[PDB]
């Protein structure tokens, strides 16, 4: 909508109260004009039509109940685009800063968020599975990494390509939890998945076998249930990654940790110069290897921890 750049007050799912950039015509909607062509959230109202309402509110203030979701949804868009700006010099999901749009509250007792090829989507949960997926920042920057990977490597949403799809978005999803530096780790969903039960995520990077998903080759899922594994096998990777970051021993296989930053540029790179839609994980293993190399040189550390790292995973 038109109107002069306000900003708001409010509080998240978690809790935390926090500032947000808002739109003044006549109400105030959760339109933030400060970061590329907007972000925009909007009001699923308990319906599974989308995107529903642009977010208006009377008073600017942000403290109901109800206002939760969209709070963190709007503000972690914010931290995601400021993430891939900063770091990566990549403005917004496109590269030429779309505007990014996303509903809450969409239908009831939802369970999950996703992008659907326009938008992202967040549930409310059931209140024992989880609570509204939007107080993740992990949660939303894998949600809106879904898009970047879209609009870039375009990785099928199938088998090994779908299961890299699924790894990328759970590695940058961390990367931007480090980023904004509040409780950071390498586990999935920690901050909104089951209320009830302290301790527990949807997924780990670091010990994906924790919650029954591989990490190594030799464990791959070959049916069909979840696209292919696509949620199953993204343990392949994410524990690739992890080594590659924070270095290990894993299956007797030593890799020298390099730091998260240069994950990053090594996966961003991979993602955005080499990655193809049918790309599998010995391809991606190539891609990483080239990218490293790119940057750091082929006798670099760097290299050489990648090798190490997809052969830790059983990857070549
Ligand atoms: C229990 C659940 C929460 C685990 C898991 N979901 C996730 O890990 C993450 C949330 N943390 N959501 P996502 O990967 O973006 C789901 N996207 C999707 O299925 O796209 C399918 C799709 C394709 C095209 C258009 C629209 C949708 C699952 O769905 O099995
Ligand atoms: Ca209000
Ligand atoms: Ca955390
Ligand atoms: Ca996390
Ligand atoms: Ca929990
Ligand atoms: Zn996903």
């Amino acid at each position: 909508i038109t109107g002069t750049s306000t900003v708001g007050v409010g509080r998240g799912v978690l809790g935390d109260q926090k500032n947000i950039n808002t739109t003044y015509s006549t109400y105030y909607y959760l339109q933030d004009n400060t970061r590329g062509n907007g972000i925009f959230t909007y009001d699923a109202k308990y319906r599974t039509t989308l995107p529903g309402s642009l977010w208006a509110d009377a008073d600017n203030q942000f403290f109901a109940s109800y206002d939760a979701p969209a709070v963190d949804a709007h503000y972690y868009a914010g931290v995601t685009y400021d993430y891939y700006k900063n770091v990566h010099n990549r403005l917004s999901y496109d590269g030429n800063n779309a505007a990014i749009r996303s509903s809450v509250h969409y239908s009831q007792g939802y369970n999950n968020a996703f992008w659907n090829g326009s938008q992202m989507v967040y549930g409310d949960g059931d209140g024992q599975t989880f609570i509204p997926l939007s107080g993740g920042i992990d949660v939303v920057a894998h949600e809106l990494t879904h898009a970047v990977t879209d609009y870039t490597a375009g990785l099928i949403y199938q088998n090994e390509s779908g299961a890299i799809n699924e790894a990328i978005s759970d590695i940058f999803g961390t990367l931007v939890e480090f980023y904004a530096n509040k409780n950071p780790d390498w586990e999935i969903g920690e901050d909104v998945y089951t209320p009830g039960i302290s301790g527990d995520s949807l997924r780990s990077m670091s010990d994906p076998a924790k919650y029954g998903d591989p990490d190594h080759y030799s464990k791959r899922y070959t049916g069909t249930q979840d696209n292919g594994g696509v949620h199953i096998n993204s343990g392949i990777i994410n524990k690739a990654a992890y080594l590659i970051s924070q270095g290990g021993t894993h299956y007797g296989v030593s890799v020298v940790g390099i730091g998260r930053d240069k994950l990053g540029k090594i996966f961003y790179r991979a993602l955005t110069q080499y990655l193809t839609p049918t790309s599998n994980f010995s391809q991606l293993r190539a891609a990483a290897v080239q990218s490293a190399t790119d940057l750091y040189g082929s006798t670099s550390q760097e290299v050489a921890s990648v090798k190490q790292a997809f052969d830790a995973v059983g990857v070549k």
